């Protein structure tokens, strides 16, 4: 919600409360999703504000908290800034923003996170590009300087983050991506490498001296209709843990395909049918393993701006017999939302 | 402080500044309420939004923020989401929430927790139903369906937290509550049964397949008074701890009993005269063990809404001589309150 | 921003998104000021009551959001509430606040933290006076009593935080501050003492029943011009590590002395040269040692109150041939702000 609008800078405070739960049997150590109270809070600002006519600066951050820990010692998992940046828009020539942000390969595979509660799996967290990352200097052009409609790339480039761990430490890196969207239909390309850590590298599973991300994205966004497609290609790039042997790293080599369909009913209710198939080609010790399989069938109800409830439940196309270890049972989710 | 309401949505974003002290002699390792810094911040927003005349729509996150920590590594003590829900209140029909709560139980202890730091000493967070816990769904209806005036009742339901503690976990249950209200007079009812966690029942103090705790109320609320009384009942339900043979887990009885008597003046002053005592039946090792014991005299002088300054102080009931090696010393509780 | 106002309570939220990089070669474990991502959130509320004329109410609290945390485990690092307190301001009287706040000491060397990124490098986090601490209680009087024209004055009462640290602990202390203010110029003197804790004097380095921090400032402000000098000396109380023998605790005694020099352009871009240096006289084993040697060259480009890009560049005076084993390599820092 704007909450602030003087002499020129506007300031948006926004948040939510979603009173969630997800349904599984057994502990659901085996379900897709986990079982168990999910409840989530978030809160944060876009601010704007203008420099001149030709000039406009902005800043973002929004914040996860958790609803389902003890208020004791266990208070604070889970807990994170999503985002944090700040950046200029100069008036046709483009738009220029440094901190922790979505990477530009998310320009991309975005397009299929659009599910009630689940989805765009293959948008990790401090995964490089596919999602969000720390330390992200990027550049944005809409419609090709002003001249060509509907025409936009973006060249980011990446910052050493040298962590603790190899899941979330990344090296130098660049990435872009263009996307051109005539008339309710949007097709995305999207590609970013980076140098890996040493620690990374040091890994048990994954080879090589640099990670790859690269997605194709399509869309059909009018007439109350979402349909999207994406296929991505992850090299030394995506994360996995073998469970059996308790070993982590990263897959040498993934194919990744998403694919949503949802349509807006008038009175509110939005009914979702979805897929989502990721899979690691040659893996070490295990060959390809599949990390994500299962069909999607949900409905958000929203109620207004604020208000809304969803159903979401995951068909899971993983068997038993998984080799990394998944889980193969489904997971139901249920949710309640007031954002503003 | 209301900050946001335009097209139906009532947005308020609320929090305060409780620069507080504690005072006990020696390390207060065996006072009452502690010894020293005590300040903390709360930042929360109550959201409600209009969906039709017949319905509306809501939420609620409130957070504590510790202010008592160096900001190095001890930096995030103590730091909390308190509440955080969803919710739609159907006309005359009713109410229904999920997300982290207060448990019905608290419908009748709530009375008694009005002191100016202190009190409310029964209402533990992550106590099934007598405090602030995850998972419960809240059916409550105010009025009977709209036909009898001040018949009010709440039905709730528990969602098994299988947490690392057993302090903190809890099983699958449910709870209740009727309260009336003619005229200034409230008498409230109020039980709630839960499955135990084999967790829990693996704990050292405590037995049973189940916790129980019922609590009734009575308050009179009118002319600048507050006088509230609270008889409870724990069963294998209220959590303690040997401090001698540092050992953990749950009473396997409680009877707890909770007195308020305060009048506000017109210019400001609320003094305040309470009496607290949770004593617990049949604990393994001990037998009969006094938890809390004490009477209380304070006062929260008022300026306004926003404004206050509050001397609280506990003379502690509890002999030296404690079973379970409870505090004994007397704690002074000294605090300065910005709230919006 | 100030989002509310009504019947006479003012409450201001603000916060900012400042996307910052830190530039320095090798892993920087040996630069000042590090290497990499060093993007951070802040929100905070300043509320303000009337209660009636002659009286003021308030309450402050400011937090501190890290942005270069993967959404992981190391989510929370570097998460603090910077300030929480509350206070009384009576007309001419004076005002009184407890909470967490900043030490008399800082209304010193408060003068020379005025650099964009760095500076201020000898008010640190939870050392008694210098900077932010917890539990203190602070009477500061403006105009003596309103009859001496920038005539300014406060006495300080710490109160003893005994922490699991002893860099972060503290014992019973009082304190002190004047500073006269005549057209542009001000002159600061400030002094405060301490008892220590017992950690504390456990430590191996430090000799002393009592810290101390006093420092003398001066200033100009006016024509767009800010100099300012600043001298301290601590005693048993400025932190300190080998980072060789990998030992920790506190100088003796310090000499410290801040020096900046800043220009404000009218188009905006505000250049800052300066000066720092902290020096430990009769550390144990290694005699005088500096910690802090450097010039800052640097540039704030301000757009307008909300936005701002800033180089900050500090020239380390540090040799490698560091005796506590300090970073003795440059570190160039940029960012990128939107505060609101
Ligand atoms: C206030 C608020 O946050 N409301 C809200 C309700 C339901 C939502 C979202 C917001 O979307 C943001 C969800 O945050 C998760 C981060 O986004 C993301 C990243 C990678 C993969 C999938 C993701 O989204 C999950 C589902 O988002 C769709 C709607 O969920
Ligand atoms: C902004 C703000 O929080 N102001 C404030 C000042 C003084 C208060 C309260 C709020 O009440 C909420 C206190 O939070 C503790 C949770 O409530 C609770 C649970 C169980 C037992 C006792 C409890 O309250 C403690 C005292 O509350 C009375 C007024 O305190
Ligand atoms: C919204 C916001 O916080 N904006 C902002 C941008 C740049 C800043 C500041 C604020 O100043 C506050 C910096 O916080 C650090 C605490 O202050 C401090 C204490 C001790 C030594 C040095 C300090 O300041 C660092 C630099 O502050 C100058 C401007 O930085």
């Amino acid at each position: 919600a704007e909450i602030y609008n003087k002499d020129g800078n506007k300031v948006d405070l926004y948040g939510c409360a979603v009173g969630l739960h997800y349904f599984s049997k057994g502990n659901g150590e085996n379900s897709y999703g986990g079982n168990g109270d999910m409840t989530y809070a978030r809160l944060g600002f876009k601010g704007e504000t203008q420099i001149n006519s030709d000039l406009t600066g902005y800043g973002q951050w929004e914040y996860n908290f958790q609803g389902n820990n003890s208020e004791g010692a266990d208070a604070q998992t889970g807990n994170k800034t999503r985002l944090a940046f700040a950046g200029l828009k100069y008036a046709d020539v483009g738009s220029f923003d440094y901190g922790r942000n979505y990477g530009v390969v998310y320009d991309a595979l975005g397009y299929t996170d659009m599910l009630p509660e689940f989805g765009g799996d293959t948008a990790y967290s401090d995964d490089f590009f596919v999602g969000r990352v720390g330390g992200v200097a990027t550049y944005r052009n809409s419609n090709f300087f002003g001249l060509v409609d509907g025409l936009n790339f973006a060249v980011q480039y990446l910052g050493k983050n040298e962590r603790d761990t190899a899941r979330r430490s990344n090296g130098d890196g660049v990435g872009g991506s263009i996307s051109y969207e005539y008339e309710g239909f949007g097709i995305v390309g999207a590609y970013g490498a980076a140098d890996r850590t040493n620690l990374q590298e040091a890994q048990p599973l994954g080879n090589g001296k640099k990670a790859e991300q690269w997605a194709t994205g399509l869309k059909y966004d009018a007439n109350n209709i979402y349909l999207a497609a994406n296929y991505g290609e992850t090299r030394n790039a995506t994360p996995i843990t073998n469970k059996f042997t308790n070993t982590s790293g990263f897959a040498n080599k993934t194919q990744d395909v998403l694919l949503v369909a949802q349509y807006q009913f008038d009175f509110g209710l939005r009914p979702s049918i979805a897929y989502t198939k990721s899979k690691a080609k040659d893996v070490e010790g295990i060959g390809d393993v599949d990390l994500v399989n299962y069909f999607e069938v949900g409905a958000t109800y929203y109620f207004n701006k604020n208000m809304s409830t969803y159903v979401d439940y995951i068909i899971n196309q993983i068997d038993s017999d998984n080799k990394l270890g998944v889980g193969s049972d489904d997971t139901v989710a249920v949710g309640i939302v007031y954002q503003f």
